[PDB]
């Protein structure tokens, strides 16, 4: 035992289990680079592999592009654990694989996206690339599952000694951003999906979380929260915002700019060029009117094409004297909702300049042909005033130590309020010395202008409505008993509630191994103290409320094709006890044909890999393993050994001699004479997965329900997306396993998890997958 | 805590040290498969890489092969530790690349080596070895660095429902098993190379040791056990071994005269030098031929039912003082010995446990007397293997005794347990107090032997080699086993040559004395644990040298730190730094790029046994340029640039070396995160200093 191999027995205890949880934040080593000189693509695969012992293909052609796919792919799902970078370069056109699929794919595989194909060979931005990934390996500076990255990691601070080469680090804070951004991806991916009406892509956000205004705006989605919490400010006026008690670049004006396109899809802007920040955003269905004397038809054009809103630049001065719905081109927001963001700054006579804009906008706010949600004003006054319709004066929550505040004018504000030039200067002075952390927080006081105060288990789920309750809803202020009411019936309506919670068996799977050592985690049955306590939540339970677990992985592969958020550098522990879900009916419309995005590609082999690798356990030795695990389950259910006979190989587990059946609560497992069965292996690594990571069993389960029988591709996709699994010659996803091959395997998915984890595998982890597996299966 | 990368902080700490001990045990992943059909071998690379992610690489020709080995091996030695198989498929033919060139390649990294390339493309032995590659990986049943293997692991039982798809797996003994048949491969190396005279090729092995007969047999040499202590087992004669409380026996006849008197064992065996006249009457004019082409020896059959020996000594195998012939043994009046029956006839005369009677047999090949006092003429070869280290013998009379069989040109080939890697395994936790205790440099093992270090041996003129250098030094003559897995046990021991032999033979460093194998794949290792990129990590070792140049009093002023690959940094004005070697001497105008790695094998030292001080060696010889050794062939210098004029080029000034030397211990402290050993650290620096000395 000790001598012989394969050896679970020496090779797996707690300190394996430990160091299995430490590789999986290194669990995302692909990079995809596509471009459009193989010459190029040769010279810097031989470099990178040669100095760094980087994997390398290349994907040009010489091979039908179905097969290669394959091949290569197949290959990549097994080493995804080893800690080794990975690099596929992609030289064949664009029409030979679309931007849109190979992105797809490379999500898919938690990898780094680089297109640049018909780039010249003379691009100074292609050889950089290039050059960066012999420079940076086995990291990359390109985001894994995403274009765009905010967070304080700088890659070009390694390569110089001006910081020590060393840069800023910050795991699970960079993948918690990351997950609001796919979160609201998905989000965006459902709204296009089901066709809903541009004016109707809102968003309620459960529990005031700010990342999610930027995010939301990303995607041409209008962000809203629900807080149980009364916000209670301690200033003055109706709501309290009139001085209320206390790495995006231009950030600044991003925070603002972002929550005012909340407030409406019609937007006038005041002094708006150059606004470059805006060019990021996704706005259609938004009108802004531009009025800065600086704007010229190139910026509006540009802006237009950029942001997809439509935009009207006027290149004069805004009219704040001309009292008049007629005048300022103000006429095309009649019926209509209307904000208004006020940049406006002039060095001639700027204290008047102001009186005369509060003058205008105190008018303003107050029309009748125009409904006008909200005016933002830059406030530096000098003299003191009495202000009318005013509800916030607010500080600036990235600004920084400077003068100027921000006013907002709303119809529900104070009537009148005599704003003393000592306090605002006393105020702000206040505010100038304080913490970048604690003045960026005020902009909880912007934001619950747009958050609503009430009980989110009793929201209107009618619409086909978007709800993100992330982390909220799995607050131990909230009964179970009352969430899983609430999600089954969100369920029944067909709304669209993401829902995330702590996955209760990991994270006692993580303590009791030693990972997280009791104290900054812990736990009491499934209630979770957090350093705040919420309830952990586990699939059985959701999946008999309706929801099906989905890996953020596969969101965002999913959404790849509208996505317009941040990728990530690193895997994150903290990040991997949660695990999150959809509805059923959403399941069941639209994600029952897996195509590579909604494939668990990236986890049926790398964990069985890598414990193959530790406990030498030869390809087909484990094929042997298999049959002998059947042969005791068989024989544990007192079948007569004479009726069947073991094989033990990849595609044959056993043969059966003569008819029996098995008990099972969905029904007898039927075994004909004479038919070969090879049971699903893809549950049992799945449900080694599931100790370490989240681990989509149950949407991968009623796929393979699905694929009981033979499947016409859908015909809005392109078939490459397919290239992982077998389509007939008429155009059909061949069929997969029958029942009794899958339930086989969830039958002896426990003596697998106590053979390949040497007996430190967490029972309860596969009892709650084996009992929603049976679920999906039921009669 | 640190929020930063690189970060040896977080992800260097006691349990990570262990962890690369762990990975130590896979460090051989390597298989180097020869065949001449391309689209096989582009078939089971897309069937092994699909289903079990075995890296695979193809050399087919289609770029030259000096740069195709070049690519394709500085890939794969930063990979030897990411516990992933490697196949590397070779399908030119011998005339691009020879096999032996291949082999040697094969077993200076590591690797298991298979020569096929002239079965056609559905031979059987050649479908079969290529589908034992899907099979078993990640396992492979062809051992490494050797073609055979005589264990407990029987690979077709992996296969086996019946045995529960499981074998015997005995890392340790095999090798051990493994490593005496290597010492005893470069033994027949260093016969070879010294044009030692056929009937000269005897071994001393230091120490009853039994499975030295037979890997001497297999390589053509007579052994002879030298004994301290031998008390009497027990019998009636004057040696007592009269009633004492197949392949086996022959190869200890064999031992005991170049001359003599079915048997498809002896088939396996290498007997050049060797006369056997062989009395069946079941020989034909074939099995004479078949026994002499296969052992070389010059055999005669009879085909029936005697003084080509009035000239020699003579053995005989189943009357003695004739004055003609000096009969040595054959197998009552003059009997020397009857054990479990067999007779031995001379002049002066449980199942574990009967195999431990072969004891009494190799009595007769065995010298009672203290090696540390033996005659050291005639390069004589000896293998103290594990013997000379036990604490019985004293540090200073060893250390004498090698000092002066050095000066004397002999060639004792000698292990001891490294010190300071054991102390090391200790302190971190992987050898517990349990079962290896240590004092100083006395080592209980739970036996007491003392432990020896790199400085000492060099200052006794000995200098370190690894197993894995022997044996692809050797791999021309090597007839020994492979081995499977690597084993910690036998990484806590260091095995030394004389320096005599290094400075004659070894300074031109082809691929079998490279250190190719060790340099990179810690490294790599490392950087991909903590977050090194491949720039930053030439950034850190500018920064290494700029703090050590500031410690020593350097005018920041007088260079520019570079920390790339090139160019660690370049000199502005003329300065000069005091060392123990003679100054070291910065001109102005000239770039400076350090020797990294002698840093790399300062890490790989903390692990395994280090070829640091073979390296060192070879570095100085390497100040300047030196033509190419005429008689090897070139592929074998793939790794190393060479002249149009046919040299090597040369490698490091003595400055890159030694400022090297000068930075390892903050290298080291910083890729360990200060657990690193400066001990370990103390020795190779002191040597190294030593190879350098004015
Ligand atoms: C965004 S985190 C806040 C974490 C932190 N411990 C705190 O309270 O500020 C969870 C938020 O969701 C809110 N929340 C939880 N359940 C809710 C519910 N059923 N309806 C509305 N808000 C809810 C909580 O009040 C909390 O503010
Ligand atoms: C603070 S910068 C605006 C920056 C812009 N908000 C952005 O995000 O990049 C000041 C701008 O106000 C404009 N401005 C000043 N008076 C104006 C007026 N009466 N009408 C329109 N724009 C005005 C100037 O042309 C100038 O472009
Ligand atoms: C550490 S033991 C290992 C051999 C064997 N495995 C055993 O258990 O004894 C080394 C052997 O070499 C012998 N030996 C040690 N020093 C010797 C010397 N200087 N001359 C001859 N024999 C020596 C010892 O008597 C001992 O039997």
């Amino acid at each position: 035992p000790d001598y012989c191999i394969p050896n679970f027995s020496q090779t797996v205890n707690e300190r394996t289990i430990i160091d299995i949880f430490t590789i999986c934040r290194y669990r995302s080593p692909l990079v995809v680079f596509c471009l459009s000189h193989n010459e190029l693509a040769k010279k810097y695969a031989q470099d990178v592999s040669m100095s760094s012992g980087t994997h390398v293909h290349i994907i040009d052609g010489s091979v039908e592009i179905t097969v290669s796919l394959y091949r290569t792919f197949r290959t990549i799902a097994t080493q995804l654990l080893g800690r080794m970078q990975i690099v596929v370069f992609v030289t064949v056109d664009k029409s030979v694989v679309s931007t849109q699929v190979m992105k797809s794919i490379a999500w898919a595989f938690r990898g780094s996206f680089v297109e640049l194909r018909n780039q010249s060979v003379d691009s100074s931005t292609l050889v950089s690339k290039l050059e960066n990934l012999v420079s940076f390996a086995p990291l990359y500076n390109v985001p894994k599952c995403g274009p765009d990255y905010y967070g304080p990691t700088v890659y070009s601070e390694l390569l110089s000694l001006a910081t020590n080469a060393r840069t800023h680090w910050y795991a699970t804070i960079d993948y918690s951003m990351f997950t609001r951004s796919v979160l609201t991806g998905f989000v965006a991916k459902y709204f296009n999906e089901e066709a809903v009406p541009i004016d109707k892509r809102i968003v309620s956000i459960v529990g005031y979380n700010p990342p999610y205004v930027w995010t939301c705006l990303r995607h041409g989605i209008r962000p809203t929260y629900i807080e149980k919490s009364l916000p209670n400010p301690g200033g003055k006026g109706p709501f309290g915002l009139i001085l209320p008690v206390i790495h995006n670049p231009q950030i600044k004006l991003l925070c603002l700019d972002t929550f005012m396109l909340s407030t409406s899809m019609n937007i006038l802007y005041i002094g708006a060029y150059p606004a470059t920040h805006l060019l990021s955003l996704q706005l259609n269905g938004w009108t802004i009117l531009a009025f800065d004397p600086k704007i010229t038809s190139d910026w509006t054009d540009a802006m237009a094409k950029a942001t997809g809103a439509k935009v009207i630049g006027v290149s004069k001065e805004f009219d704040f004297k001309s009292f008049s719905v007629q005048a300022n081109q103000l006429n095309m927001f009649q019926n209509s909702k209307l904000s208004v963001i006020d940049d406006t700054w002039v060095e001639t006579d700027y204290e008047k300049f102001q009186s005369e804009k509060q003058a205008y906008f105190e008018w303003l706010i107050d029309r009748t042909s125009i409904d006008v949600r909200l005016i933002s004003m830059k406030w530096n006054r000098s003299k003191d005033t009495s202000v009318s319709h005013l509800l916030a004066l607010l500080p600036q929550p990235y600004g920084a130590s400077i003068r100027e505040m921000r006013a907002f004018f709303h119809k529900k504000g104070a009537s009148d309020i005599k704003i003393l030039a000592a306090e605002t200067e006393k105020y702000m002075d206040d505010f100038t010395a304080m913490s970048v952390s604690d003045q960026i927080n005020t902009q909880k006081f912007m934001h619950c202008m747009i958050t609503t105060v009430g009980d989110a288990l009793k929201m209107d789920l009618d619409g086909g409505r978007a709800v993100i309750a992330s982390y909220s809803l799995s607050n131990s202020s909230n009964s179970k008993e009352r969430v899983l009411k609430f999600l089954s019936d969100a369920n029944k309506a067909k709304a669209m509630v993401v829902f995330g919670a702590p996955n209760t068996h990991r994270l006692a799977y993580a303590k009791k191994v030693g990972l997280v050592l009791d104290s900054a985690i812990k736990m009491s049955k499934d209630l979770i103290t957090f350093s705040w306590r919420d309830y952990g939540y586990s699939q059985s339970e959701l999946y008999d409320a309706g929801y099906v677990e989905i890996t953020i992985d596969q969101m965002v592969a999913y959404s790849s094709d509208v996505y317009n958020g941040v990728g990530y550098f690193a895997n994150s522990t903290y990040n991997d006890l949660f695990s999150w879900y959809i509805p059923k009916w959403y399941v069941h419309k639209r994600m029952l044909m897996q195509d590579i995005r909604l494939s668990p590609a990236a986890l049926v082999k790398c964990f069985t890999t890598l414990i193959r690798n530790i406990c030498y356990v030869p390809h087909e030795t484990y094929y042997r393993f298999r049959g002998i695990l059947v042969d005791k389950y068989l024989r544990s259910k007192n079948v007569d050994p004479s009726q069947y006979s073991i094989v033990g190989s990849g595609s044959k587990t056993f043969t059966v001699l003569s008819h029996f059946e098995v008990p099972h609560e969905c029904g007898p497992l039927v075994f004909e004479a004479s038919t070969d069965v090879n049971i699903s292996g893809h549950l049992l690594s799945l449900a080694i997965a599931a100790h370490f990571v989240a681990s989509p069993m149950i949407l991968w389960a009623e796929q393979m329900k699905y694929m009981a029988v033979d499947r016409m591709l859908p015909p809005n996709l392109d078939k490459s997306l397919f290239f992982d699994n077998k389509v007939t010659p008429s155009g059909a996803l061949q069929r997969w396993h029958s029942r009794e091959e899958v339930l086989l395997a969830a039958e002896i998915c426990e003596s697998y998890a106590a053979m390949m984890l040497n007996n430190k595998h967490s029972p309860d982890i596969i009892g709650t997958l084996k009992s929603a597996i049976n679920l999906v299966f039921k009669i």
